[PDB]
Parts: C-alpha cells; structure tokens; sequence
C-alpha cells in the first residue's frame, strides 16, 4: 500500500555465544540505495581501444583494449567486508577469534519509491505512484559473474549515507595481438585488435534469462536465505619459514652472561656433525643445509606478463612478500594494492579527484626475499667461485636489470602455503569458483570460495516511462519521462566463528586504538569520515 | 492507510480510588510534535571553546569548553511534571496525598504526515505520500542518557499548542586545564584545552545500535509498557531540626497570663541540671548542648568548584537552605534555580528573548544558616574569648570574604536528610542511576531514580529525500528536497499514590487560588498563557 | 607410601565457554614450596623501636614502633594475581571480558619430603623417612588475618622456580604517643612508647586454636573447596566526570570547515540561557554552573596523617588521581605504589638489593586535580576579587606550602565512585571484611571482599626433631637435628567472567605486545625473567 512501510532498516551486528565457544556473528546491513533511469534502454556492444598509448614501445603494460556488452541494468553488489562490519566489530572478530566460517546470506528490497523531474530552472519532483522499479535475481547464475568489489563498486560503508548500484556490463570475446618491446625497440611492434571469434560469442540479456519482478511503492521483494558451502578462513598467521622448522641444533656452549653479543654455541665442526641433508656431495650440515620436511612458500616470476588470445596480463602471485626488509617501500609483486573512492574509505570531505590507496602487507612469513637467493654448481666447493655461482646480481639474457630470480619458479610437490587473508574494509568476501575441470588451489581475491554455486546476482532497473508520443517503427531513440527512484536494501550475512585460547606465556598482537590512529575512528567537525584498513590475522600459530 | 487515522489524541488524567485509599492516578498526554529535516545527514564532532571569556582572570566559573557528537537525530523527551499534570491536577495530588510511586509508562507515535516545500515568494506545500519518518527506540540504553528537562528542552506543557523534539547530541571525552585566579591575579593562568584521551573515546550512532522503523502516513509505532522499579516520593515535609528533637526540658515555672512576653521557665541552674551531653568538659546542659540522637542535615562547602580531567565544576549540595532568614533574597547554594522559555511556562505573549526564572525553595528545614555557626576551644571556658573561638566573621587563608564555614563539611555517619521534592512544572521526574560501583544516596535533579534500567530513549528523524541528482563519490554535501513532517505523540504515565489523614488539631497548608495568583490560571484576552511553579510538599510530618 | 607419589603438579588455566557468553576460567597453580625449621620452637612477643629516627623533628612519618607475636609457624599464602595467571592469560581476561566473579578455591599439599644436614665442610643430606611436616588450617578464622600480598610475601609467580612460605607473626596491642613537628620545631616532642593496655591483650597460638595434622612422605593433605560470596569486579573504566554528564548545551553555530581552531558555538549570552543550576544568586549557566545529577568522585585531605591509640598513620584515599596532568611524575596521594623482590617480578638476574617499584595509575577519571579547585564568596560577583576568592595558591594556617585544598573533604551523600581495579601481577585478590558494625564501602587493597567468611589460613611447620639429649626442666634452648623440608602445593582458583560486546564505532584499547615491551615476556640468554605490571580496565563504559 502507498501509505504503508514494507520493511525495517536495521544495521546491527549480533554475536551469539554458544556451547564450546563458537560464537554466531550475525551482521545485518541496511542502506538507502538511490537509482536513476538508464542512459538508453538498449544493450550495446562496445570496444575500448587505446592503441596510441601502448603504441609507445616499452609501454605494453598500459594496455586497455577489450569489448563489453553494456546492459541497461544496474547491479546491487554487497560483497565486501566494509559493508557488514564497522571498525568496532572488526576489532572484536580479529582479536578474540581464530577461524571464521561463512554460513548464510539473505536480502530484500523494501520501501520502494519512484519520482519524476520537471522544469524550468526550478525543477519540481512529484511522486509517480503507478510507476514501477524492476528487480531481477539471477539465482542459477545464468548471468556471468561480476564481483564489484574488484573496482571499488560495492555498497556504501556508512549506514547513515545513501548509496548507489553499479551499471552492469560484462566481457565479450575478442582476439587481439601486441608484441612486447622496450624503448630502444626499433620499428613498430604488431599491435592490433583482431576482432571476434564466433565460436566464443555469448550475448546475454536479463530479459531472456531471469524472471523480472515489477514493484510499486507498496511492494517489496526479498530473496531467500542461501547457505554457503566452503572452507573456513583463519585469523592467525604463521611465521616459521623452512629455517625454523624442526629440532634446533643442540648447542654445546650456552652463553654465561647477559649481552647483545653473547651468543651460545653449537660447538661442533660443520663437517663432523650428525643429522640429515639432501646434498649427496658435502658433509656440511648447517642451518641452510640440514633437511626440513617440506617447503613453506614458493618462488615465482616477478612482473612477468604472459599472454593469450586476448592480450598480455600479469602473472598473479599467491605469496606476496613482507618483512623487516620491505616496509611497503620494498613492497614487491604479491602484496595487493587497494585504490578507492569516498564511498568506501577515502576521507569524504576530501576534494580533488584522486583515489585513495594502500598496499596491504600480511603478517605471514611465507613470501620470499629474492636478493638473498643464489645457485651453486653441484660439486659444491666453497668458498664458491664466480663461475660456479649464479647470483641475483648477475644479468640474464644480457639485460642489466634482469637476473635469474626474475624468471624463477620453485613451485613443486613439496610446496605449502596459506590462503589469502581478509582485507578490511575493502576486500571481497566470497568468490565463485572457476568452471574449469582442474581448479586453482586458491583465489587471490577472496578468503572464501563457494564450492557448489555462489549466491545469485541481484539486478535492478527503473522501468521505461513512455510519454504520449512513441513509435517503435522509428530509428529515433525513444523518449521517456525523467524518472529516478530510491529504495531500501537490507542483507544479513551470518558467519560462525570459534573463540581463541592462549598457549604462550607472552601476550600477543592485538588491534587497538592509540594516540596515533585515534582520529581515524571519529568524525570531523564537518562530518568528515573515513575507514582505515585493518590487518586481520594478528596472532601467531605453530605451523609445524 | 492514507485516508485512515491511526490513533487517538487524549490528554486526560484519571484518579482511580481503590481499597484502603491508594488512588491510581493515570496521567495521559498527547501532543502534535512538529519536525524538520536535519541540517546535514551527518554525525559531527564539535568543540566548544571560549578561552577569551575565562581568560579574564577571576572568571573561571564562566568556563564553557567541551566537545560533542552532534547526531542528525531529534529526541522526543517527555520527562517533566509539566507534561503530565495541568495545575488543576497538581493541586489535587499535592493537597490530598502523601506519597507517590512511579508505576509504568507507555508511548506511541500515530497519524504521521510528511510534506514538502516549493517556491517562489509563494511557497507551496504538498503531501509526499511515499516519504518516510524514521523512529528508533534505544530500549536497552546503548545510547548515552540525555535528560532534556535539564535545559528546558522537554515537551510542550500545553496540549492545545504544537511542539517540537530536541536535536540530540552527546558529550565526547576531552582533557582540559584551567587554573583558578582572581582579578588581582598577575600573569596568565594555564588555560588550555588539551585534546582527547583515546582510552576514553566513544562514538555512538543510532544506525549501528538500534533498529530504526520507517513509517508512512498509514503507519504508527507504539512502544511497550515499561514498569519503573524505585522508591516512593513523599509529599510531606519535616521541620524538626536537631533543636526540636526529643523530650523538651521540663519547665518549672509556667507563665501566669497571656502575653507576648510571658515565657515559661525551666527554673534550674544550667550546671545543676540532669540529662545527657557529649561535652566531657562542662556540666552545662542547654538546648544547644544536650544530646540529640543524630543529626538532621549536614554542612557542605559553598560555591566551591572542584576539578578533574575535563575542567572546573560546582560541587552540588543536597540540602539547600530556606527560612525566615532567606526569602529567596538570601537564597544560597543548594536551592535550584529554573530558567525557561515559552514552551514551558514563560508568558507566551511575552516578547524579547530573556528566559523566565524562579528559585525553588522547599518547605523542609534541613538546610543550614552558616552565619550562626561557630567553633570553640575544647576547654570550653565561656564567655568565649576571641582566641578560643573561630566565627563565620573571621577570615580564612587571609581572604576578607572567606570564612571557615566556607570550606566546612559536617557530613558524617550520623547524617539524616530527605530526597529532593517534585518541582512542578519544570522538574525532571525519573533519572537514570550512575553506573558506578558505589552510587549516590540521591540525585539532586530527580525525585525518582530507576534502580534497574530506565525507560529507553525515543529518537525520530525525517528520512533523506534525495533528488534526481546524487553521487556519493563526491565531496559536496548531498542535496535533498525540503521536507518537514508532523506526527502525533501520546504517552501514559501511571503513578499510584496513597491518601492522607489528619493527625493534628490545627488545619494544615494547602495549595489554593487567591485574589493574588488568580490570574496565573486563566488565559489572557490575547490567548496568552503561563504556568507558575508550585511547591509540592505542603503538609508537615513528625521526623522523630 | 614412601615410594609412591601422592598428587599431581598442574599449572594450567582453562576457559570453559558456556551459554550466553559467560566463560568459566579455571586457574590452576602448583609450586614446589621449600621449608626450613623455625629459628626457635617458641612464641615470642617483640617490640620494634626506632625513637632515634622519628626523634629527628619533622620526621614523624618515618615512625616504625609496634609489637608483634612472632609465631614459629610459616604461612603459605597464595593471594595475588601473579600466582594464578601468567601474562598470556591476563591479556585474554582483560581484552575480551567485562566482569569477573570470584567463585571457589581449593588447595592441597602433596608429595611431602623431609631431609637432614650433616658435616664437615662437606654437608651430607639424607632422608629422615620417619620425620613429620606439620600442617594446620585455621578454617573458622580464629587466627588473625594477615594477607601476605601487602608486603610482597606471597608465592612465586613462576611455576618453574621453587618457592617459600612466610614466617607468620601478628600485631600485639600497644599504646604509644608522638607529637608532630617540623624541622624548625624547638625542644623535644613527646615521643614515647607507653606500653600495653591489658583490656586489649590477645595472645593466639595455633596449637590451641587449630587441629594440626602431621604428614610423612606418604601422606598428603588437601583442603576442601570454598565458595566465595561477594560482588563482581569489572574490567571497564569510566571517564565522564561531572563535566560530561547529561545533555550538552545545544550549539547554535556549528563550524563550517575543518580546522583545529574551528570550534562550534553555543551562541547565547551566559545570562540569558535556559536550564538549571544550584546558584540561587546568578543567572549564569555555564558548563561549570549548570546542574549535574550527582557528583562523580570526592575531594580528600592529602598527605594528612591522623592518629589514635597506637600512633600516626596516613589517611587512605580511594580515588587516587591520574591524567594528562600526572604522567606518574605528578603521581599524588591515591595512586598505590608497589615495591617488590625477585620472586614476584624484579628481574631475577638482577643483583644488588634494591626493590623493584611501580606506581599503578588507573584508566578511570574519578580522581581530582587540586590545582584547579577554588572557592568564591556566596555573592558571586565576577571577575572574582582576591578578597572573595580562596585559591589553591593562598596559604592556610600561615604555612607557605599548605593551601585550603590540603585539608578539604567533599565526600557527601551525592558521592559516586568505583571499586579499586585489579593490579596484575602484584595485587591482592580477595580481602576479609572488617568486623565492625559499620563497614567500609570498599577496601583499597582488594577488588573482592568476602561478605561472610574468607577462606581460612594454611600454616605449615617442620615438627621438632629432638636429639638423644633433652631435658625440658632446663632453661637452655633445646637442641634439634637440622632438618629442612620440601613439599608440593597446588591450588585452584575459579572465577566466572562474562564476555564483552562492541557498542562503539571506534575500536577500543587493548593490551598488546609491541616492539617496545616485546622483551618483557621472554627469558634472557641467562634464564633471566621478569613480570611487568599490566593495567586491567582497558575499555571505556558509559557512566550515565
Ligand atoms: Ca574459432
Ligand atoms: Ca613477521
Ligand atoms: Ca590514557
Ligand atoms: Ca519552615
Ligand atoms: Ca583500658
Ligand atoms: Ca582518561
């Protein structure tokens, strides 16, 4: 009914402690989504082209060619930590728990309203009570999956501020070639957009693949409750790298007085020691030689682009880096860098139109430091001669800036690593699994990955508001009455975490407020706000 | 439904006499609350600063520094005697009863309506039937408690006049220093606002702490019925001060003829009398010496400011004063002074913008008269020499205007006193108890204090009315359609009083109308009105 | 049996999460108590006397006279946080919970062993399997209560290090006088130890008041399980001082641009404002004038010694202080200062024999800053003249260093304050209540206070090991065989805490390890260790 409300705004989280310390966190989100009528009621296929840019020689990475079907539908996407937990709850979940399990997820659209604008320099807005807002929910997932969180196009992270959905659009198959080159490269590299291969053509439309519901003021649509099925994320980090795995060499000479220079001592000739190693040659048994069960971490090619059918692309790393030898200044390939607008973090009161960025660097020691790597000649005669050793300092291919470690992959049967950690408050939450016959061991964008099917996509769109003049048989773009619309949105994501227990004697790391961050969690005398990213795996944990 | 009313205006009290004379007074209140859209849809943190003023030297008391979170929500507060009883009922409850007990309290919001304004010099108002009024009810009390009655910001005291709620805002932790000084004080006293201590930072938002309900014309929200749990107020006053406690000395010579100068007479040398005293020294047993069981009242420091973390503040007194030696002209520390606007008392037809004030002076003799105090030397040799006596006339610290009684506290185990009386029609009714481990024996602002939890707070706010243009990703303050709203409010406060009985031969005090006040309870030929404060503990009562 | 163990060393804590988040923390403690034979098998009455010291004039505070009954029994006391939680668990209990409730407490003595020493320069130790260790347990509390934790004489805070019980001794009634004096004081002040008043003489002996159990190797004694009955401690702190209580003045001019100097503004003449105050005089309504319900905190006399029967003693304060204006440098009367040895904190590897000290300064803003206090003349005419104001700068009694605030007590009916917080790891846990007819509202040494009866005291003592020569009828101190003894001790203290929930948007304070404290929770290359004190009420909480 017009004068009747059809739902309830609620943005309240709820920790429900149960038996055996397994809390049941119920995060509720409500927002006031705002929505205008499409630029055109049509589906368009468009090609983005920037030859000129990549045509520079030694500029291949700045490639941007591609094609896309530009649907007239907007997409309401709430997949991002910043939509379900304020900083206050994120500090709770991160300090006290150890593992999170995604459980359900339900959402509805209530209190819909549609209005229409009129001139002159004085616009006038009046309800159009018979108009309709279209909602459609691709539940089976006939529609291609497009996680908005990857281009900061999710929902507002502040409950007390309106928000908006993103215009949906998806990738359309296209061939394209482009040969790599540096600056000194002579001539012109084949840089061409070939076109399309019919065998891979796929044009989707909501109309034909999903049942669209029309809603009027008095209406309201609510999805069902979906239950995720997939592995538990953890909120602990490991630090033991292959070098701190096992039983330490038994010292024979323990130091006799406190002193930053009083080191105990193994006390046994490197080649007279007992133990095991994989070096059939020597009899040396050092910390870098002894034999650790397997290998934490792996070495992968850095800033290497591979390329197929549609063009060059970076070769994703799952380890990253980190360390007393990074400090974000040394931030290398691996550590993800988030760039975002005012809706999700950047100081609202901030003008100018430059994104806000931060490079997340996890607490886990499982990435590598290439500098220290090296390779010796099987014979193993040390001190190693220059001819028998290949360092990260020696050039490869003849390039001064390229070393062996730059094309090195050490990923093998004995590799062990962890899944990407949650990145509050800009990270994705769940991601759909690849429909390939052999799937990845992890997605580098999401902590959780629905095994079976992921929740479906929810699309909305303001129904066409025809005037009194209209003739389809004409080429002229139809003309509609200006009509925008506002409606409320409310989801409910429910994870089930497990409490933590202290095993150490020493206290551990804990997220906390200090005289230094103190002002990142309060608004400005203007009403300015901002959400500063938090790390999510504070406490350590034995790996072996 | 739009064309349907959803409630009933009722401002009618009801005394329901039961068995054993224990009436059940049911005061009902209805008002037509009026409400505009927030200045900004944001929460702001602001600091009030008036260095300049307190920077005068000998001006510390006029300090006004502090910080506050300025929420975009209004608060409907009906906590004040002037909202539930007209003068007519207040005369009833005060003349015939003896003790009041707070019992329940329920309230609802019915008949909501939202409108929108349009130009030119001719404004035009039209219903926006799809718009929504937001109501939220912090029942658990997650929200900080802010009794409006302390700044005359409660609801209208006249049922036949519209009214409005107050913009909510609460105190935000902040340090600050300021050294006391008088005029002759040389140099500059450390007068600085230090800032904030993170460890005490608390930013609350309704959105995240309470479920907000959206209402449309056809909607209506009603809270539940809460049952207060706390001590009974009384409507009698005591007069016996330590000097009229017990068995009077037995007179030996009763006067023989009427005469303002015919005093009877004890007839026994002050040092040959029998009885008890606490003066191990002397053998004198006068009315000022004999031993009364305990001590009615206590002496406290007057116009003394103490100071902690956030600045100087007056040290509240719970006794006040009063007497044939006050007459409000002598009104000292203790007696509260109320200052208020047209909504609650000041003559409506009165122009100019100066508040209306009155200093309430209770009927109970339990305060003190410092003038008459004094201290003698243990030896007790009278007439007391100047060296053995310290009077309220002798200067302390060397200040001509400061005497010993000015820093004197006589509050001790034997102290007895009463709880603050009801102050019609500007006084608060109930107050929430301090969440401290050791609580006060009384609040000096409320007669009743909920032991457990006090009724929750009700906040309302006009939902954002977005136009057709809006982009969150921009720093510019959003722009909304002008929208105000009106709705009805109705509460029901139910106390349960007990009737009184005459024990004396002489009649007692009674509130009544006379040729002198006669025109404070009728309107003016203009429609002018006003509510004059009434005392509430008319009849006397034996203390011991 | 000799070759049979009679118990189990266990120093393991256990958090048992139940329904509604109310964990059940079970702290277990085991230690290897070590014990020698008494210096003499007799009870002695001794008098400590240091006239000479206090006889200095202006040295009264350094008084140490008293008498004591020196029993031949040792006392095993485990009353101290440092005995039940390592830092690791203390960080858990403090960061995640909100209130603790003491629940039970049981303890036993198992695996007893007695040995005996023999010469020459070569001592030889041999089991004396028939010898006996005496254990006695004053359960009814016939014995005077002596909490060892007040002189750092509790049990070892490290499970992997042996420990020892304290020689028991208790206060014996004695009169004594001593007149206060400063340096310039002429002549000699009456400084005398008067002796004893028979009417207060009380000589207690374990033998006559408790059943002593003899134990041999194969024996083992276990007490019962006692259930404490007393109030819950809290792990939150308040910050609102009278100045941040209530509804903040409604600002009329909110600032228009971010700026450390952009303060909003009340915008209404200090004497034209509405509201309530207790100043019958003026019409000013400032933040230091308006009327707050009651008064958080109280002002008490500082570094004031009172004196009765047995001599001068400091007048304990329950508020302390703290603030941006203390920093421990300003640490004044109130904040307790702990001094301790290697057994409980001081760096074990540290030589020299100076105690380790730290002044605990709580997070709660409920103490005062005397500097800012002041008093005005009732008339209230500001700017305040020097004659009408008495500041903390003006001398009292004629002493340059004494001001009015130095003898000021503002404790009155309206006072509100909290109970002392837990002081890890040197603080006492429970304390016995005074057997007075009117008891204190709090003990300043313990967070918990058994209402009924406190657990009883456990005393141990090595039974007399007579030689072949012995004649009681002789004055010569008997002669025994040298005999020491070792035994194990194990208690189990069980509190029941309640989990916490986030209400704020901003994260809160949390105990945590950082590059700065990092080495206070790990041992030294020598085996050095130490326990650094932790604060226990991290998170804030609305007071009103
Ligand atoms: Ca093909
Ligand atoms: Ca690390
Ligand atoms: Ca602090
Ligand atoms: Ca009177
Ligand atoms: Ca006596
Ligand atoms: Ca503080």
């Amino acid at each position: 009914g017009v004068g009747i409300s059809t739902g309830t705004f609620n943005n309240q989280t709820e920790f429900k402690f149960l038996e055996n310390g397994w809390v049941e966190i119920t995060a509720n989100s409500s927002r006031l989504v705002h929505l205008n009528m499409p630029e055109s009621e049509n589906y368009r296929r468009v090609v983005v082209n920037n030859m000129d840019k990549t045509a520079v020689n030694g500029n291949m990475a700045l490639d941007d060619i591609h094609a896309q079907i530009v649907t007239p539908w907007s997409l309401v996407d709430a997949n991002a930590w910043g939509v379900w937990f304020n900083p206050g709850d994120w500090q709770l979940i991160v300090n006290t728990m150890s593992e999170l399990h995604l459980v359900s997820f339900e959402q509805e659209i209530f209190n819909v309203v549609l209005k229409t604008v009129s001139e002159p320099p004085t616009k006038v807005y009046n309800n159009d009570l018979t108009a309709s807002l279209m909602v459609a929910l691709d539940s089976n997932n006939t529609m291609p999956f497009t996680p908005a969180a990857m281009r900061s196009e999710t929902l507002g992270f502040y409950p007390w501020k309106p928000t908006i959905p993103t215009p949906w659009r998806y990738y359309f198959q296209w061939d394209r070639t482009l040969i790599p080159s540096h600056t000194g490269t002579s001539g012109t590299p084949t840089n061409i957009y070939h076109g399309t291969d019919p065998d891979d053509v796929q044009f989707y439309t909501i109309e034909n693949s999903v049942p669209v519901h029309l809603l009027r003021t008095g209406d309201e649509f609510a999805t069902g409750t979906f239950f995720f099925d997939c592995k538990p994320c953890r909120l602990t980090h490991t630090w033991q790298t292959n070098r701190a795995l096992g039983l330490p060499p038994f010292l024979n000479s323990l130091p006799q007085s406190e002193g930053a220079t009083n080191f105990g001592d193994i006390g046994v000739q490197q080649d007279k020691r007992r133990g095991v190693t994989q070096m059939g040659n020597t009899n040396y048994i050092t910390e870098a030689t002894i034999m650790r069960p397997a290998e934490v971490g792996y070495s992968a090619p850095y800033y290497s682009f591979e390329a197929s059918t549609q063009g060059p692309f970076k070769t994703p790393i799952a380890a990253g880096r980190g360390g007393a030898q990074t400090d974000e200044n040394q931030a290398a390939d691996g550590n993800p860098r988030y760039a975002f607008g005012r809706q999700h973090g950047q100081k609202t009161t901030t003008t100018g139109e430059t994104p806000e960025r931060f490079t997340y660097i996890a607490h886990q020691d499982t990435g590598r430091y290439p500098e220290g790597d090296w390779i010796q000649n099987i014979n193993f005669n040390l001190p190693v001669t220059n001819d028998n050793v290949l360092l990260p300092t020696d050039p490869i291919g003849g390039k001064t800036g390229i070393n062996y470690t730059n094309i090195f992959n050490t990923y093998g049967p004995l590799t062990a690593l962890n899944n990407v950690p949650p990145v509050y408050p800009n990270g994705q939450i769940w991601d759909k699994e690849f429909d390939t016959d052999l799937k990845p061991r992890l997605h580098v964008n999401a902590p959780f990955v629905c095994q079976n099917n992921c929740p479906g996509q929810l699309f909305v769109k303001v129904a066409p508001n025809l005037t009194n003049e209209y003739d389809p048989d004409a080429s002229a773009n139809m003309s509609r009455i200006v009509t925008y619309s506002d409606f409320w949105w409310k989801g409910k994501l429910v994870f089930k975490a497990k409490l933590r227990a202290s095993h150490t004697w020493n206290p551990i790391q804990q997220m906390s407020i200090n005289v230094d961050n103190q002002f990142n969690y309060v608004p400005s005398n203007i009403g300015g706000m901002k959400i500063v990213y938090e790390k999510s795996q504070l406490a350590p944990r034995k790996l072996y």
